[PDB]
């Protein structure tokens, strides 16, 4: 629709980078004008990864109009690290984005334990370094995005959590800068970081960065917890009072990284509540005048309010299927509240919800 000139597909767009525009770093296609990204993310791959099939993609980058996807590995939590077939699934997901014209984020989703330097991570830097030998001459090489580390946090669930400061920041920027190097050596894909109290502080990346090209910084909401703001942080606040999530995004452009809103929903953080979807307009709003790709939280049928489509509920509903059919569309009512909402936001249309009584 219109003010949609930005949201290009990875063929128009071509090999992403990082120009100055109004002296802050922002996301752009090859040709230096800015692209932003707006897409969904899958659930953990190893509970809902049958969102992984041809005509789910179809539906999500033709009638959602997303340009991106982001693909979420759980590596604790029964993932990766104890069932390794999930990755097979990071593999058809690129292979579905290449064909199906989004860019793809590869994500090593970091979140139980909060620490990405924990044992239980130990195979990050082989697993990014398998993907990125696969793809590194493939001509669609350039729509993969890599992302490190989810949320690093005090999560302490299998292993060690991080804090909210600079020894939190140093070691997440401890464990990445390795992994950022070898894939430096690989290509030039943009390589997202996270960092701590689950990517809320790109803030303290902004104070000390990683030092190589195309790096942006992680920022994650849900709006029905992480409240707006518009005044930004006075000129020399120090990092201990920065506990604001938008003006933490404020500080970090202000101060010269990058930054890209790689999970974000409707609920509250605690996974429930709402939809808050003022909040997320003003949200959204936000991201939008700043050129900040976003990835939605999640493509999931589950009971919860963050999940984009319909679950079963006794009473009323059956889970929509994950795979919408050979119409390659999920019809209004297959989509829950949230998932309704935020094909709206990214197609750039009018917000018009179905009634749910009839
Ligand atoms: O249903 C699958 C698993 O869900 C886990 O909860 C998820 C939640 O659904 C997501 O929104 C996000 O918050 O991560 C949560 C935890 O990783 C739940 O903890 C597991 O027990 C379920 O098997």
């Amino acid at each position: 629709p219109a003010g949609m000139q930005a949201v290009k597909s990875p063929s128009e767009a071509g090999a992403l980078q990082l120009v100055e525009l109004n002296g802050q770093l922002t996301l752009a296609g090859e040709d230096g004008t800015p692209v932003q990204l707006r897409g969904m993310s899958t659930h953990g791959l190893q509970w809902f990864g049958e969102i992984v099939n041809e005509n789910a993609f179809v539906a999500l980058s033709n009638d959602w109009g997303s340009n991106m996807i982001r693909l979420a590995m759980y590596i604790g939590e029964n993932g990766y690290a104890t069932n390794p077939e999930v990755k097979d699934l990071v593999y058809e997901g690129i292979e579905l984005a290449f064909e199906h014209d989004m860019y793809v984020i590869v994500d090593w989703h970091v979140h139980a334990p909060g620490d990405p330097r924990a044992d239980v991570y130990s195979g990050a830097y082989d697993f990014f370094e398998e993907i990125a030998d696969h793809y590194k001459d493939h001509p669609k090489n350039h729509y993969i995005i890599w992302e490190l580390a989810n949320e690093p946090s005090p999560n302490n669930n299998g292993g060690p959590g991080l804090t909210n400061d600079e020894k939190g920041w140093e070691a997440v920027k401890e464990y990445a800068e390795p992994i950022v190097e070898m894939l430096r050596e690989k290509g030039d894909n943009m390589i997202l970081v996270g960092n701590p109290n689950w990517s809320q502080r790109p803030d303290l990346s902004a104070d000390n960065p990683i030092d190589a090209e195309n790096i942006m910084y992680s920022v994650h909401f849900y709006t029905g917890s992480h409240g707006a703001s518009h005044i930004g942080y006075p000129e020399g606040t120090p990092s201990s009072e920065r506990s604001n999530v938008m003006a933490n995004v404020r500080y970090a452009l202000d101060n010269g990284v990058a930054v890209f809103a790689t999970e974000w929903g409707t609920s509250q953080a605690n996974g429930d509540g709402g939809p808050y979807f003022d909040e997320a307009d003003v949200w959204l709003n936000f991201l939008n005048k700043h050129n900040i790709s976003w990835a939605n939280w999640s493509l999931t049928n589950k009971n919860e309010i963050s999940g984009a489509f319909t679950p079963f509920e006794l009473g009323r509903t059956d889970a929509t299927d994950l795979d919408p059919g050979a119409n390659q569309v999920w019809a209004p009512e297959e989509l829950s509240l949230s998932g309704e909402y935020v094909r709206a936001r990214i197609k750039g249309i009018e917000y018009t919800p179905i009634d749910r009584t009839k």
